[PDB]
């Protein structure tokens, strides 16, 4: 009848709180994690219609390696998050670790509306 989920992982200060508030109000069913580690192993199990990824820690991270990212989410939208340099996310996050990206302190609509395009990105 109705489907659509939004996942978000961060630990800034209270973004995922506003992100999950704009993401949930853009589809349905939304969640929020800390680093998004467990989410990884929880991505190859459930896997919503989309997910975020803002951090910079090993073991998981967005682009990180490149393999685990595959299975975990080969086509699934996992966007990304991280300013400064990111020549790796400017490639691996362009056709692998998410085709989307949320660099700099984007906005809500600009963030949510960015997820709405990643969701439909699935349907040719």
């Amino acid at each position: 009848m109705q489907r659509g989920i939004v996942w978000v992982v961060d630990d800034d200060s209270s973004i995922r709180w506003v992100l999950e508030r704009a993401l949930a109000g853009a589809g349905l069913t939304c969640t929020t994690f800390e680093n998004g580690n467990e989410v990884l192993a929880a991505l190859a199990s459930k896997t919503p219609d989309v997910l975020l990824s803002d951090i910079r820690m090993p073991g998981m991270d967005g682009l990180a390696l490149l393999k685990q990212i595959k299975q975990r989410h080969p086509m699934l939208p996992v966007i990304i998050m991280t300013a400064h340099s990111d020549l790796d996310a400017a490639v691996s996050a362009y056709q692998q670790g998410a085709f989307d990206y949320l660099p700099k302190p984007f906005d809500i609509d600009e963030a949510v509306a960015l997820v709405e395009r990643a969701i439909s990105h699935y349907q040719e």
